[PDB]
């Protein structure tokens, strides 16, 4: 029968900075994580810029022998886990070990590595293929690496759910907790798809913004002037935790999950439909999950892509899951400053909405100059906005119209 | 409580068949679907054969224009699923439509469409790049596909859990049923990892049989002159589906599953402990959830690669598991035949572990010319073995020593 789950520790790479608090400072202040790329030379590509992660040593993490054979999306999911799981203060024991496990997932996984390989494959022949390509490069290696550094026994496993990876991660997590399986699990994402391939495949699509010129300005989610989504690198992780083993042990407990919602589009490849059908089938899903009125929501942590299509979606979504109520909640999309970090998104998106929860404050939407037509909510504009927020929600909307939501609640 | 969650519908395109009754015909007469390779020069490569899927004719699925836009590695699932859905007699309608799911993974994803994107990306820069390059390359696009041709709103998702993740895949799919928040889902796994990148990846690890002299002999488990596994291609789906839905539309139940186990080694990133304790774990964990003693297992389908440490850690975990009944039960690998469908490995795996118990036979494992050192079980050398099969498992273990066992046993 069914088991609570909390939040016992959180940890981060973000294009804002390198743990939870650094990032989070950001968000509040309103910064912009978005520059031209620096790592490779993209003149030849019509997008130019990104959300970088800034001076990560992943010397504070692993040896320089073992981080050689891993790349850097691995790396990044190591890097945020390790922060959770001091973070929790957790002690892994033989008492313990078969109950904890790990989801971290990823959308691409390995593109850098897989790039480089294939660079070395038809320059030089198949010889060139390094030992490790395998193992250093699949989406599953941050659950398998996590679990042999630490020794974790419990369900290891990882979701590809593109840009809805991080909540779908996240909340099957919880899954896993709530019906028996584990005591504690390790979840969330880690993206970095800055390569070639990467930056020319969204490009090819036309799916990205290509305001080069003025790149901090180019995510504004529900602006009249957006032209895509800024790609961006990094990692989320949470430790999630049955309540009586987080209470057993004097755990500091940040939130409650109470609620977990899918659904599929069953419309486009790549498009969302215009009403968000999928997106409030999600949504209700996961209020009926939590059991909560809509008018309990007070903070609405929007997937907000800055697409044209996406941005109108959720609005139309959001309007339909709550009403009238839909004027009184607080939604805002931090992809506005961090931007898209795809599978990684709905992993650091649910610890922004955990920290809005403590700290009582709705983040901003930045670049929000003039809303679009019928983008009419109060989206926080601008700047911070300290309320009362009791319940918050995390949406995440990906490429075979796969939806996902989390709801998140104060615990006493 | 939970509900009962059995299976209407099976669908399979593999090295010995194009279909579910051919694939099964080879299993039973000990048949291999392993050769060398065409029209792909591996003149630079130390192994030079596989499983590949032999006349898969995709219009029979998908427009030419829909084919086209698609990894090989999508079209297979997809013509999975089809099959699958088709072989269940399940009608979607707006009645059921949010009822019903998918969660289709993969190991790898879209190594064939990457290496081309590549050529094009390397030769004439970004602009060469396919506008369909990421939807038609990502592993979750079989269940976004399958979603958007049947109008599918359940739960949409994939796992990429390495060679666990057709396993992975059918049990978590078989929790969102057992629980409520699905009545149907298409599960399974599908793989094309036979290009460059992969043979060349799994070469550079030495990882792969050399038997290019003998390219049927090449997949001998527990055979003492194994040499490591056979690269395979292919597809499995299976619609798993709540009993009293099945039974209201007077569905034909091939069988039950009863049990799902995951566990993780927290060992090795590719070979597992020698006394399989993870696999061991894994086994009782799916025991437990199906209420079944381990005497009452009547076969096995091995995850059996052919490597030397994983062939044997799977006996010792078999003799820890079962003790006194471990000679008793009989546990073929039915890779011998197949080769490695990598994620796809559990799926087909599931579906042959299903016709065992429907026809009251144990599959061979074909080149067990010579039992290695305490390989004393029954597996099935040589030719297939007609018997008494209640209940029967399937393991599927991975690199990050990502474990999984599924549970069928007869439905009356
Ligand atoms: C996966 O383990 C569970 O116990 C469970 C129970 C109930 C529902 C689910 N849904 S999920 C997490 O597979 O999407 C899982």
């Amino acid at each position: 029968s069914r088991r609570r789950v909390v939040i016992t520790g959180m940890g981060m790479l973000s294009p804002l900075g390198l743990d939870v608090p650094s990032s989070w400072e950001g968000i509040l202040a309103g910064r912009s994580g978005i520059a031209p790329i620096e790592h490779m030379d993209l003149s030849a590509y019509s997008t130019r810029f990104g959300g970088s992660v800034k001076g990560f040593n992943v010397e504070e993490y692993l040896s320089a022998k073992e981080a050689r054979k891993l790349d850097l999306f691995i790396q990044y999911g190591l890097a945020a886990s390790f922060q959770a799981v001091r973070d929790s203060g957790l002690e892994v024991t033989d008492a313990n070990r078969e109950r904890i496990g790990v989801s971290m997932g990823s959308g691409i996984g390995g593109l850098t590595n897989i790039e480089n390989n294939c660079r070395s494959l038809f320059e030089q022949g198949p010889r060139r293929i390094s030992p490790f390509f395998v193992p250093g490069s699949i989406i599953n290696m941050v659950s398998g690496f996590l679990s042999i550094h630490l020794g974790l026994q419990g369900p290891n496993y990882a979701l590809t759910t593109a840009q809805t990876t991080g909540t779908h991660s996240i909340g099957m997590a919880a899954r896993n907790i709530a019906y028996g399986e584990a005591d504690v699990m390790v979840a969330g994402g880690s993206e970095m798809a800055a390569c070639g391939l990467g930056l020319g495949g969204f490009g090819a699509a036309r799916a990205l913004s290509t305001r080069n010129d003025e790149p901090t300005r180019a995510s504004r989610p529900w602006d009249r002037d957006r032209d895509g989504f800024v790609l961006s690198d990094g990692s989320g992780a949470l430790v999630l935790e049955e309540l009586e083993h987080a209470r057993a042990r004097g755990a500091r407990i940040y939130a409650e999950l109470v609620g977990f919602g899918m659904s599929g589009d069953a419309f486009h490849m790549t498009a969302p439909p215009e009403d968000g059908a999928g997106a409030a089938r999600c949504m209700k899903n996961a209020l009926r999950d939590a059991g909560l009125d809509p008018r309990q929501v007070d903070y609405i942590n929007a997937h907000g892509t800055s697409t044209p299509a996406g941005d109108i979606a959720e609005i139309a979504a959001v309007k339909s899951v709550f009403g009238e109520h839909a004027h009184a909640l607080s939604m805002s999309s931090t992809k506005s400053m961090t931007g898209h970090l795809l599978g990684a998104a709905g992993a650091v998106e649910a610890i922004f909405s955990v920290l809005a929860l403590r700290d009582q404050v709705a983040p901003p939407t930045i670049n929000l100059d003039n809303p679009d037509e019928g983008c009419d909510l109060d989206l926080v504009a601008h700047e911070a906005k300290p309320r009362k927020i009791d319940v918050a929600l995390s949406n995440s909307f990906g490429f075979g119209g796969t939806n996902g939501t989390l709801v998140f609640r104060r615990f006493a």
